[PDB]
């Protein structure tokens, strides 16, 4: 009962001091946390003792003139560049004393892959794999005004004819 | 009640915001929205996905000597420029200083087809099929040359 | 032996409890239930899943100057609101108690589909698919204005 | 040499036992077995699966008001319950203690679907299709009050 | 030259020997042989691959009450049993000794399928397709009862 | 300004070499040349793929008692034997000393398809598909008896 | 306003520059534009794709004896050679300088289809496809023969 | 002859003395006990000495605004918190002196792999694998209260038109 | 020209006097002898010395309500229980002085894999994959007579109209 | 310019003295001559030196009730038991002096492994990787009479109707 | 919002002073980026301290006669020739006192593999992977007259009837 | 804008002093050079070194009657045979002082796999793998008169009707 619309993804380069960069135009997405099980098992039973997990997200996007981000991504990739990053899902405000933040899941690390495509006529695509630097952290997190104005997004109003406007 | 030919049907490209005209001779015109919902099952329930709308209009009409406009829609077509285009039925005004303006639906895209077709002894016949992209604004819009 | 014109369809958004109206001049209306069921074989036998049923209904209707209604549905269709409906057959009252509301069927779902259609002098007609979003309840409904 | 109106047409729920009742006012029935035979190619010659057969009837009737089986189907097809039907001949009796009940097919199966319809001054009709679901039996079969 | 129903039309099991009959009241019989060769292309040139051919024939009659034939038609359908079929040409004779059968094609397969239909104030019909399993054999056979 | 009448069109198995005949009682006939190009997109333009053309001819004729070609021909089909045409139109004769054979299209190929059909009282009527396997060669071919 | 016999319809072939004809007892003429737009979903939005457009037009005409133009599209469609056609409106000169020379669209493809019919007692009929490959441009182009 | 719908799945953490949470909208489902042959073969023979188990459980669920346990999941996976969970088939009630209990298979472990996806216009949907320590033990059990209401689900009633119900 | 239907699958654990049990509902099948050659080559010539055999078999199967046998499926192959299982296929009976017996092949071992699947509004299926200790036999074997009448299997014989019968 | 039903598959067990067996409704079929290229490389040049071959022929067929064959190429798969095998291609007689020989290929092997498969009214076919014991032998072998006779295989001659035959 | 059909391909071999030369009618296109962690993890944190990445760029053609530098791809990937090559973005000029110069993706390496291949009545096409020896640079970048009157690619402008032009 | 059907091949065996043999009725054709780059990167730098090369080309055909090629490509498969063979492309002869001469890419080796395949009622068709001895060798090459009338490959002239020509 979720359109995954709603959910947002905000970046950010460490040792930088400014606001969020909205991801623009990304189709598909997905969050793996995979597990290895320390486990040892005795000769009578068995035992977990620990787990080292292996998180990452990975994304696709559309690459349109506007923004020059996924230049940044790249840059990230190629020069091993720390990058925060968190999903914050639009339409779960705070409960207490909390109502501009948003839900969210907030990680770090390094972007480990990245990898675009493009065809004859098309669109020309891209794919980036990102890793996650231990355990991610959640918490409601408020928004830049950028990213709110931009989600909005409405598209081409009312315009009139002969020549009243374009 | 409303008869067809009461509903005038307006197109222009974007970049020429001067420019103004209207489709002549129609014959039959057709609007239609076409919501994409299939269901995927679910163990304790079911949930009705939401889809986009792939809403498009097709109209036929004549073609004469003293008009050149479907020349500029096959053009489109193969160009594949822009468009926007005007769905207002007359004999509808404003409500409060936009009577000069009667109701109309206003979208912009582009012409998905041009298809003309002859046949000996008759006037030949040209079909577009014309594609929304997006919503549908709604207001009222003046005509040209009270016509 | 019921003519067809006894069979009333009304429409309101679930939002707007207060709202309430009627389909006019309807021409054809259809409901359908499809039955998902292919067997899968087996070695000893064979059995017959049961699946989800689609239901759905269309109806096409004309277009006239005191109404914006089909509007409505031309609107829900693209912004894909919820409706609801009712098929109510007059001449059908209760039993006891519910004899002024008349047997009727309620479903509350989306309306998949609007395309309307235009033909040189003569009345535009607009069709409308709506998917009724599962079981349909039965009971009876009173109408509005008595008619 | 048989006139179709010879061929009755019974339906009734496994459960309700005692129930029993039968189609009214049939236009167009129709009964179907396809066999499902595809060969796959062998080197040194050929052989024909031999597939499964699903058996189907559809049955196109009117609907009037002292009467609510129509309703009954229309609700299988949903709920997706069992049902079983008796296709009699009529005019054809048993040959040794069994003249009192006509030659019959007997067959146990779902209703896949149910679909009526409505035009402007006219009877609304409701066609149905409904799945056999295996062998469909032979025998006599007795009519009720007679008709 | 030859007028339809002149082609006489004759089945029977393979297992009853002695058991023979013919079809009735045919209206439309059609045989069909659908050779399957779709070339796949070549550098040097092409090919055209020789495949299986599924040839068919679909009848469609009338069903009276002094025959159950077409009942037995519905059972192998189903039963999926096997059968064999005569398509005699009347009026075409042997030539030496052979005269009292005229010349026909035979060839063994199943029925693939049955349908009949109804229709208020009306006969009802069966049509059948047969699948002939192979290549059909010609020569002379033999009618039974004279006719 | 051609009677299709006056289209006159033979065939014979390539292994019979004195063997002649030509098609009687035709009603339509057709010939189809399908070019397959489909263009796969490139990033600096667009290239158009030339592909195989699998030309065919389908014809529709009547059978009568003094004839048995068609019987060759539903033969052929089955066994896949190699045949060859001529699609000659008469009354256009050779330039120098070919006055007697008159234009025509030969081409080698099998019958892809056979079928018959049956409606009583009326005659019946045999359609046929013949793949031609290639180029299809051109020049003058004499007829048979003068006609 | 323009009554279809007056667009003349020219083809020749790109090597053979001095050659030039006209197409004959069109009956049915038909241009088609296809844009191929399927856009793909976005979270944030949608994009609408832009596709080639694969333009084509057909065309069925009559064959006559003092003619064999349509034997060489018969033929070209088989050997795929190129070709390069002129749709020239008649009654529409040029504006300054070119009014011997009328408004045309000019386009340079490959012929797609070739299927030509015959109906006993009548003239047979010869039907084409032309793949238009890429962008059509306009001017205008004079008649032969002043015809 | 027996549709899936009908089995349930319960959850609850282990050190948590609390009522176990059904887990809503899941779409597939899988269970697969692998087995590992300790076989030791002679020369003149063959034998098999035990057997270790690699069993699992995997599932996809829907991510419906409603319900934070897909959360919980994940928090499991990535902190490698205990989890016992059953699977209670409805429609099996208990045989003698036992009829609201129904069938089941009980199993703990820990979640060793949570991933979701999701696209353009899309309902947001995620997949999750379960080890099992050791075996699994089977027995009738009873569910609570709130998935017994859960269970029922009816769908939008009838209501009433003219304004005397929404 | 053989139907599959007409192969029948008989199971018993082993330390276990009773009849067998039929496998009701598979749809799929399979039975795979792999072999490693354990070939030995001269340096002038070539060898095979021997074969270690690898045989297994594998179904499917549809959990219907009445049948609890998945279930003991599940516990071998969870608990390593020796089974023995024989394809004994019908239709082909004993030629010498033998006629209720039917062509058979006869194999033990442990079952090595079972997992289930299932999805909404769907028959909950499963496969399982089942070793093989060392060779098989082959010979004719008999039926018990519970396979029997199960194998007829005839479906809703002819009732009656108006009350008569259900 | 070739059909493959022209293609002919004959068997015999080594160390028996009968006439070969066709195999019978066989669909595909395959015949693999790997090879492993003993090369040896100077740091100046590039040598090959020999070649270990890997040949090996894969079949299916359809089991049909006539024939016991498969059981045979089961026994053999299982057993370890050697068996010789030639394609002996039809319609390839001989050149000088040889009429009744046919074009062939002979090879020897043990048949490497067997795979049956079934499904729900479906015939049951099955698949064979039989391997190939170093190099094989061409040259024009003769068929046996029972061969020859099957070979034909006409299909239901013209039969009479009214009682004169079945 | 972007094209494909935009972005174009420079190459270049590195000793040869010339200018550069576009690769006609590449169909598809692709550039990955990976990268390997070189991180070491404390037994009470983690830690990244390096990548090692292993950039890559795809791409097909379509081998058309005229040109034969598919020819010069292939020598290079058999001869270990090292290559320099700049994707330059179409439509994206310079910003600051740059006009002609365009956007751009600057690297060197070896062609690693190269394969074509080829159907009946088809187009033969290729498909080459190329290295990039360690990080790449952007710049704007200008293009070559020859690459310049390429791009425009206009076709077959309007001629004339009855032999004023072919 | 390049046919496939243009190019040709020709094979023939090194040891043998006679004239090429084309290769009919290949359906698929490809061509790969792969290369291994040995390359050793300094702890403040990169460097390549060499490539090791693994060329190969494969191809298909499809088994006519006429022809015993195929039968001598299986003998080198299994005998080891080398062989020396090159594509020559038609259509694109000499430019000085040669106009029979034809572009073409000769190279040699050793047929590293053979394989055919065969349905029902389908021709029966085989996949080549053939290696390459180190880096092939590209110059003009003629044809020979065979190739040559091979090439033509005109079908069915026009013949005539009533016993003039078969």
């Amino acid at each position: 009962m979720k359109n995954s619309n709603d959910r947002i993804i905000l970046f950010r380069k460490a040792g930088e001091k400014v606001d969020a960069t909205k991801m623009l135009f990304l189709t598909e997405y997905g969050l793996s946390h995979e597990a290895d099980t320390d486990t040892e098992d005795t000769m009578d039973g068995s035992y977990n003792t620990g787990g080292s997990v292996e998180s990452t997200m990975s994304g696709t996007a559309k690459m349109f003139y506007g923004d020059d981000f996924a230049d940044e991504i790249e840059d990230a990739v190629v020069d091993r560049v720390l990058y925060e990053a968190w999903e914050v899902e639009s339409r779960i405000p705070g409960k207490n004393g909390d109502s501009a933040k948003f839900k969210a899941k907030y990680f770090q690390g390094f972007h480990n892959k990245f990898e675009l495509k493009a065809e004859a006529n098309g669109i020309d695509e891209y794919e980036y794999e990102y890793g996650v630097n231990g355990r991610f952290q959640r918490g409601f997190a408020t928004l830049p005004e950028a990213v709110t104005k931009k989600l909005k997004a409405t598209g081409y109003r009312f315009h009139d004819t002969t020549k009243e406007d374009a």
